[PDB]
DNA sequence: CACATGAAAAAAAAAATGAAAATGATTTCTGA
DNA sequence: TCAGAAATCATTTTATGCATGCATTTTTTTTTTCATGTG
């Protein structure tokens, strides 16, 4: 038999043919810097391939999905399994789908409730009739979905004052089909019997009433029968995706009248399957079940008392359920509820929540590859996180696990560590071994990092807070929060912990960060359940900064976005060759017509399409992927063309341009953040998330914040080796010592141990939760018996 | 670890709360009556589970997947493993594969030709610059198919002796439209000089090839591209296949006249890459290399010389493609070429195809499910393929295999046997051990017939041959044929057999039955390559048994099919009640408005929709799925309904209806071919291969003969236990009593020895057959010692 | 040799079916 | 005097919608004949 994992030739993005042996049914950690081809190698190369090499076999479909899948460019590899990978990606919005379906703990939910259901009113049962997915147990009316579409009125009518015919609302003033719309409604007008041109404003009540509800019988070749009516066709003959988030963006949202948003045909709550016992006490129902939290539905499941005849039939799927509860509670999932719906899941509670549903899967014999899990989840489980993974492999399974956290390191069987530099750089493979010769590498970083050779030290002296200057937030009372008031200082750097689910998130983005959006940057976000937010004048605007794309377009990559691309055009404008040809600063740029190919169009590469085939991409046979005409390729800045100096890496441009130190400033802050490899020319889709931010923040950094501007960071350290957590460190140091404020939820160790202040949430996640249990410095918070994080503190500092 | 697979509540179709338990790593073979479940156990519950708990992780598809798979009928099942089927609905038609591709050897093959791809006379290459599926590999002018699509001016125009004006030209008298066309081509008539009531024959040369060609003027002020563009536009603006193949069915494929079927650009197919050796002389492009067959290309591959340099690199590609052909080769299809277009190959050889390839990939604990491989293979290299089987137990894996073949079994590591019937009744698990129990088990058929208590008899008598009436087909040249003369004797039972490959399909299916099926039905067949058929005047007509179903629409079903439910109304119709009623026969019939529910409109089912959500169908609330109104349902005739009569059982009906031989004659011969198992109302989609082919069978006895039919059937043991198959050969039996012939390709030896007449096809598939061994009784051939046939039949016979 | 039942087709009948949004480039005036 | 925020104009990409349909095509259903026994 096969016990061992073997590559050879993976020569994918930056990895230089690098090989490798890994022992089969053991769990394997990759290790690096950011960038340094571990996740191209874990995800991109191996995955990609034992996922194809399965799905390709399978007969259904005709033909593979994802246009032909993907071939990853190795040269023999073996010893695989059916690859399954978890990460945040991972995420959906199918509005049937719910965390119960997920881990398909409802399916054995509905089949206890079909075996052991009584309708307690004062037998033709079946599991079918309890999914909210099926005919027979939806609700009637909301269509087995708890919610119902209502239209926002102000929204689509902001300006109730202008001329009817001039049909200011977005539908009647988008597209070539404006016009039409003009035609419909002007058709409308004499259908009805209103003006096509009274201002809404002007309209009578009635007369607006009628053009909510619509009209009938053919008009003129073409029929309107309401908004509600043509925005729902609309929807049901989408096309483009642009079209659907902004017609859903007024789509307002409001529980089912009838099913109470329960999403179940009224029927068969528990005017069925009351049967159930127990618990806190008494009965149950399956909407109830489903609406407690996973550690309250585990203690009630375990407490019923269904009688001894029917448990002789539902002992098994109790054991079952218990299993499955007992492994989401494994992963540390205690707070959320069954019925909360997959939109609303975080990247890290997403990937927990595939894990759990995995193992709970009993599927052997299977690959399985994983981004940074522990990501979203506090130290504190981090053990109990392993004891899972472990677990899973004591199935038979094969893991492997991108992650820095040093518990999961000296429990792994095997550690790989790529990365002997960043980019170009860090494609090689360092090292290969049982952890062990880890900490007696030499040139290994995680092994310095590891063995306490290099590590990020304490800072002697916490910048110091003014209680003048605070940012108070009163009357905080959105989900788990008990109406609670916090005080953020302004100046230094704060950070907020807490066990998952506390309710760091609550507090931070969608109750204060909106509040500040919509009353400092002018914003419409809905800011929650508060009553106040004092302090507001101190500030100007406030930056939230993400891991979304800097730009959606090829035409955007990071010299465009940072401003420096302007002056470098402007230089080669002023080389004495483009000024005695007579070249303006715009045609250096691949965006405007003097600088570009006609075929290219500046994009590089050109699409082709076959008869059978997804289109694929391929260079220019002019520019050969230069972007750029000739003409403006033999003008030499220093010696070097346009091309060369675009897709030039980060680095060598801070070694370049040094006598300028207007575009020298960005460059060697880019640097300083750790994004030295980064060609000026990489496209901003192919950047990643972690590059995304960090690209996002570098470029904040420079431009004059006069201490006036707020920001508000994600969990920063996603996906982030040791290196960069410093890295990442210093550029935040820089931008607070200017004289804003930066608050940032995390729960990494180190950010935290150096932050000015920490403000730590909740003694547990969920109902548990919800209050600040200490605040303060991290030498004083970690004195603080009651706080997780101040006794991971405790022994850091 | 886990080592073991255990199912529990089992329920698909028949199987009633099956429980099961498993070794894994292990071969594990299931047996049972042709729908007794087995089907359901294997496919439907087990792999079907493990394919979809498989995929549900998968993040490529939005969770929609290949219409959201199926959730099987299973209480709990534990140990399970990523599952593969390896079944004979895997028909790939996408005109880009081909068994190079389908197995990956192509793509090694074009790596080592990247590797070692000297310029000859005429380093800048890639593996990608190889493939047709790739623009950088496929030819400008047929896109890398190989084939470009046109249509000779003769069979798209039925009538050319009649006028255009009405529709000579046979799509244009589709539809209304046909006014359109009339105009569209009177005025080409107008500007290009022909008339519009002049028919084909009479309309000037000039006229004809501009009207598909096209023309450069304007014609109802819209310039005319041609009959053949316009065509071609037709079928790429479509998507309904099923009203669409009723026109590309009459287009003829021709060769790219430049690639000349290679679907490579000339400069990278051999100008450039004929650096190879031979053992025999001389080298070979990749292009040669494609078509030469699979044990030619193997042993020209032993043959390399390059230089060191070149083996240095690639000795690991050669021992990779060494052991694919290897592979390919012991699973026997050595006759096959490696640039054989998927769509050719039958299902036997896709099925072996792609057995192959799942041992070359080398996927670890892959559940691998096989339906009967042997199809297709002959007994010699049966023993050859559990080798190759065991090859895949040895990778890691599982397998399971329904199978009935003798070899096969006393090899498995575990045999289970299910479905002592094949109805309602049978349904069950009666043995489960090594193979030792089975022999044993005094109620397991299967082990009745394998422990020799019970077998298919030698006849004592051979029906004898009549040297004046035999069909010869002469000249027949096709493929690997020489021109070879066959005579099948007529009125007894003929098998063709034969090494698989050695052109028995070409001979009979191809040749013979298209020149029968034109000369005696009227069709306008192909009739493949032959001088001459004679004998022919001897028969009236042919009839060809397949799987194909009868008819796909609900409204079908096994009675209306063979006619009996046509006389089942008219003696309802003669009830006293409905006599005094007024009910015409077509009351009771659910196609019609007089006694089918109208909500229905007689289905019985109804359709539900809802967003997100695939279509659902359920029975009909006031119909109860009964198809019918309340008082179409009221009479009593014997006691039943109408529906009541429709849902008893063939078996059960022919025990009813005795007294009436009308119907009686048809339900015993129903009976007699095994179907007493298929309800009278089953829908015919819902009838398997198996099902199809034996009511045909079974119609077919009852059709008045008189001794002048000749029936040819392709393999009809395909999924039949060894009863099945003696009540296949009993039907055949009573078939040719009737004067009837049979000519049936099988490899199965049973019917070999039961057959009347025997034809062995060639001494080794391929090139090395096309050659007639053998002719006669089975106790002549088995007297020969050259037919591998007649080795087998020396230890029956 | 009438004849009733059982078959052979044929026609018939009907059920599908076919210009806004949204990052970059440009200019200004604005501050240090 | 010179380097930047901020507003503005381009591209470039925008979703341009309607209403049929009267013929075929494919099954079943119904009928008329039509040998072939049959007593
Ligand atoms: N969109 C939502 N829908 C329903 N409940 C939510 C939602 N967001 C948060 N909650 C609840 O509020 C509580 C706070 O969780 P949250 O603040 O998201 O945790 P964290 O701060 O770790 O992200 C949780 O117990 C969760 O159950
Ligand atoms: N479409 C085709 N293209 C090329 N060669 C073919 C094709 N069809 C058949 N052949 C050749 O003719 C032979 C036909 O054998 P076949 O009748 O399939 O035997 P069997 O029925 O036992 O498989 C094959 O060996 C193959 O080499
Ligand atoms: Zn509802
Ligand atoms: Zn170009
Ligand atoms: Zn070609
Ligand atoms: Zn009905």
């Amino acid at each position: 038999m096969a016990d061992r994992l073997i590559v050879k030739g993976a020569r994918e993005h930056n990895l230089r043919s690098v090989d490798l042996d890994l022992p089969r049914d053991a769990l394997i950690v990759f290790t690096g810097l950011s960038g340094s081809g571990k996740s191209s190698l874990a995800f991109d190369t191996i995955f990609a391939e034992g996922q194809r090499r399965y799905v390709e076999s399978l007969s259904a479909y005709a033909r593979q999905f994802l246009g032909q899948m993907d071939k990853p460019d190795v040269d023999f590899i073996e010893g695989l399994s059916p690859a399954v990978s978890i990460d945040q990606k991972s995420t959906n919005r199918n509005p049937r789908s719910t965390v119960g379906t997920i881990t398909e703990v409802y399916d054995y939910l509905r089949l206890l409730y079909a075996r052991a259901g009584t309708p307690h009113c004062p037998d033709d049962l079946e599991p079918r009739s309890f999914s909210f997915n099926s005919p027979y147990g939806a609700c009637p009316e909301c269509s087995g979905l708890g919610i119902r579409k209502e239209v926002d009125p102000e929204l689509v009518v902001p300006d109730p004052d202008r001329t009817l015919a001039q049909g200011a609302v977005a539908p009647w003033s988008n597209g070539h089909t404006a016009e039409y719309f003009t035609r419909m409604m002007a058709g409308l007008g004499e259908a009805l019997g209103f003006d096509v041109d009274t201002p809404w404003r002007k309209l009578p009540a009635k007369a607006r009433k009628a053009i909510l509800e619509g009209a009938d019988e053919q008009v003129h070749y073409a029929d309107f029968e309401g908004v509600l009516a043509f925005l729902q066709r609309k929807m049901s003959q989408t096309e483009s995706e642009q079209m659907k988030e902004r017609y859903e963006g007024f789509m307002r949202d409001v529980p089912c009248p009838v099913c109470a948003g329960t999403r179940l045909k009224p029927e068969i709550l528990a005017v069925t399957l009351a049967g159930e016992s127990k618990g806190e006490h008494g009965a149950k129902s399956i909407a109830e079940v489903c609406e407690l939290s996973i550690a309250d539905c585990a203690d009630f499941l375990n407490a019923l008392t269904l009688g001894p005849r029917e448990q002789a039939i539902a002992g098994q799927v109790l054991k079952e359920i218990r299993s499955r509860l007992g492994f989401l509670l494994d992963v540390g999932l205690e707070y959320l509820s069954l019925s909360r719906a997959a939109a609303t899941l975080s990247g890290g509670e997403a990937q927990r929540i595939r894990l759990a549903t995995q193992i709970g899967s009993g599927l052997v014999g299977v690959l399985y590859v994983l981004d940074e899990p522990s990501i979203g989840l506090h130290q504190r489980d981090n053990r109990r996180l392993i004891e899972t993974l472990t677990r899973l492999r004591d199935l038979g399974n094969t893991l492997i696990v991108v992650e820095h956290d040093e518990d999961t390191i000296e429990h792994a069987d095997w550690i790989v560590d790529i990365g002997p530099g960043a980019g170009e750089h860090g494609g090689r493979i360092v090292h290969s071994g049982p952890y062990d010769e880890l900490l007696r590498n030499k040139d290994s970083i995680t092994g310095a990092y590891l063995s306490g050779r290099e590590s990020i030290e304490i800072p002697a002296i916490r910048r110091s807070v003014d209680p003048r200057r605070q940012l108070t937030v009163v009357g905080a009372r959105e989900h788990n929060l008990r109406g609670i008031d916090v005080s953020f200082p302004l100046g230094v750097l704060t950070s907020v912990t807490g066990v998952s689910g506390s309710g760091k998130s609550t507090l931070v983005n969608d109750i204060l960060a909106a509040v500040l959006a919509n009353r400092l940057n002018g914003a419409r976000q809905v800011p929650g359940r508060h009553t106040r937010v004092t302090g507001l004048d101190y500030l100007d605007k406030l930056v939230r900064v993400d891991q979304s794309p800097i730009g959606r377009t090829p035409r955007s990559n990071p010299a465009t976005y940072t401003g420096v691309f302007d002056k470098i055009r402007t230089l080669f404008a002023a080389t004495t060759e483009a000024k005695v040809r007579g070249y303006q600063p715009g045609r250096f740029s691949f965006n405007v017509k003097g600088g570009r190919c006609e075929a290219c169009t500046g994009d590089g590469t050109i699409k082709i399409e076959m008869n059978f085939l997804p289109d694929v991409y391929v260079p220019c046979e002019v520019c050969q992927g230069a972007r750029y005409n000739r003409e403006t390729l033999e003008v030499h800045y220093k010696g070097k063309t346009v091309s060369e100096v675009l897709d030039m890496s980060i680095e060598e441009a801070a070694e370049f341009f040094e006598p300028i130190a207007g575009v020298h400033r960005y460059l060697r802050t880019l640097v300083d953040v750790g994004l030295g490899y980064v060609r000026l020319g990489q496209p901003a889709p192919t950047l990643s998330g972690g590059e995304a931010q960090r690209v996002k923040l570098a470029s904040e950094l420079q431009k004059r914040s006069t201490g006036r501007t707020v920001y508000i960071l994600d969990e920063p350290t996603t996906g982030l080796h040791f290196d960069d957590i410093r890295k990442l460190l210093n550029v935040i140091n820089g931008l607070v010592d200017k004289g804003n404020t930066v608050i940032v939820i995390e729960h990494n160790l180190d950010v935290i141990k150096t932050s000015d202040w920490i403000i730590d949430l909740g003694p547990e996640g969920g109902a548990g939760g919800g209050t600040v249990v200490a605040q303060g410095t991290p030498e004083d918070v970690a004195a603080v018996p009651a706080s997780y994080t101040g006794k991971f503190l405790a022994e850091v500092v």
